[PDB]
């Protein structure tokens, strides 16, 4: 029994169910999810390997070898068609052509299930997926359930990285035409205990952590990296429940009326999907999604509880960031160019500017300190890396405005998330590919001899297909200081 034969079993069945993870019913074995790859931009789809089982990671792998990976499309598992595509355009418009968002990297959320493999759905500021087009979800007062197990450890502060039933028209049309999960630390509405992230409830122009606007002492800070989080609502009622969803139970966070402010009951639900946006297309919220649906009624603590047994039996743990050569913290390196009639420059810096540059043994001390890197471990992920100034210590390369900069570390959560990169096995073969730990769809790529956190294809010019694979595949050679 999954998830969903645990919520059709107390006759609130789901009617969207969306995971890259896993099956959410026992007897389900078609596409989890879809792929596209950067080197033809042809697709294919992930299923689980048994009926009711994990997703086929190693297919994932094969299929993305020496390329790029996003997922296009999380399919709805229920048979409601209420499959997850590109976000589009809003009240705000995303990052991508003509306002769409992001579609979110296929290797930024390596996690095991039962120590076998898979990929969750790692989003960075400017990521979103939506179905405006959905069927049998919650309209108007109509009761619903959902859940989501979320990285509890990836999130901001910006609005919002949400799931659940929002607006057709991806604008705001009002309080109470929307209920969505939200994962983070915005305190521009609601807030709980602590210094967060919470998880709230997104009913537009509105966060709520439980019955009031602003605090809530009732809703915890979230510690968990995995985090099980259920909502609900019917007629004047909602609930927060939030687990650690590797151990344990649900606990309520939140349960009774509607919050007694104009609009929010009864409430008026339009039936569209969105995750890791708000109803409008806000778009600056970042946070990694796993598994999660949308029901048909008003769930019990029953259904629920069961819901959570199965997630805790599923055995999340975190997966493996780095692949490829890889580093030891201390070790100093230099890193050599690898497209051909670049294979004698390596990666420096002017000033603030990280670029390319001849460096031999007649080269300058100078830039052979500014050529050499001390490895340390990610400032913002310890199974990455943050690549060091020799010459000037305490200072790293981060990425901003995906450019890579030589910046002093402020100690800040965004300094670190910046500045963190997982190596992976060069995707030409030759040393290591330097991935984005905030931005995965992203690596350390040279374009006209400077340094971008570059994509495979997009809206800037470093993101040019041309040389891709090369421009992005460094050696790692003895630091020449
Ligand atoms: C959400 O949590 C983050 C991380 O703790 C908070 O980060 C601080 O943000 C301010 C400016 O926004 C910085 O000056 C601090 O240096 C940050 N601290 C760290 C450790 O990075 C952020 O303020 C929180 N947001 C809200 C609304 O509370
Ligand atoms: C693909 O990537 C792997 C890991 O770096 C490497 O062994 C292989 O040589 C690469 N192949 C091509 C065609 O680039
Ligand atoms: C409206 C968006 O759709 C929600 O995600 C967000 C919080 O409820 C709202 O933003 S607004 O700025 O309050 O309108």
């Amino acid at each position: 029994m999954g998830p969903c034969d645990i919520y059709e079993a107390g006759d609130t069945p789901c009617v969207a169910a969306h995971s890259t993870t896993r099956a959410l019913y026992s007897s389900f074995s078609g596409a989890l999810y879809q792929l596209q790859r950067g080197s033809d931009d042809t697709t294919t789809t992930i299923s689980p390997l048994t009926a009711g089982g994990i997703a086929d990671a190693s297919a994932q792998d094969t299929f993305c070898a020496n390329t790029t990976c996003l997922i296009t499309i999380i399919y709805d598992q229920s048979g409601n068609g209420n499959h997850l595509t590109q976000a589009p355009p809003g009240g705000f418009d995303g990052p991508d052509t003509d306002g769409y968002d992001n579609l979110a990297s296929a290797i930024g959320a390596p996690v095991t299930l039962n120590g076998q493999k898979a990929y969750g759905v790692f989003m960075s500021p400017g990521t979103g997926y939506r179905n405006n087009e959905a069927t049998g979800t919650a309209t108007g007062d109509e009761a619903e359930g959902m859940y989501a197990v979320l990285d509890g450890t990836h999130y901001n502060d910006a609005c919002c990285f949400d799931y659940g039933n929002a607006e057709t028209s991806s604008t705001d049309t009002g309080a109470g035409h929307m209920e969505a999960i939200y994962l983070g630390n915005s305190t521009t509405w609601g807030y709980g205990a602590g210094d967060g992230p919470w998880i709230m409830v997104d009913m537009e122009n509105n966060l709520f952590s439980g019955a009031d606007e602003g605090y809530n002492s009732g809703d915890p800070s979230i510690s968990y990296r995995f985090v099980t989080a259920a909502v609900k609502g019917g007629a004047d009622k909602w609930a927060i429940r939030g687990a650690n969803a590797a151990s344990g139970s649900l606990s309520t966070y939140y349960s009774g009326a509607r919050p007694d402010y104009s609009g929010y009951n009864p409430m008026s639900k339009e039936g569209a999907i969105i995750l890791g946006i708000g109803g409008d297309n806000s778009n600056g919220a970042q946070g990694t999604f796993y598994e999660g649906v949308m029901t048909s009624g008003y769930p019990s603590d029953d259904t629920e509880n069961s819901v959570q047994e199965n997630i805790v039996a599923a055995k999340y743990v975190v997966g493996s960031l780095v692949s490829g050569p890889s580093f030891t913290s201390g070790e100093v390196v230099s890193l050599r160019v690898t497209t051909p009639g670049y294979t004698t420059r390596y990666i420096a810096h002017t000033d603030t500017t990280v670029n390319t540059q001849v460096v031999d043994d007649d080269s300058s001390t100078t830039l052979k300190e500014e050529a050499s890197w001390t490895v340390v471990t990610g400032l913002a992920n310890s199974q990455c890396f943050s690549f060091e100034s020799v010459d000037t210590p305490g200072s790293y390369i981060r990425h901003y405005n995906f450019e890579l900069l030589l910046n002093a570390n402020d100690g800040t959560k965004q300094f670190h998330e910046d500045a963190t990169f997982c190596p992976q096995a060069a995707l030409n073969g030759e040393g290591t590919s330097l991935r984005s730990w905030s931005y995965p769809t992203r690596y350390f790529r040279h374009y006209e001899n400077v340094l971008y956190a570059a994509s495979n294809g997009g809206v800037q010019t470093f993101d040019s297909k041309t040389s891709f694979n090369n421009d992005v595949s460094f050696e790692i050679e003895t630091a020449f200081a």
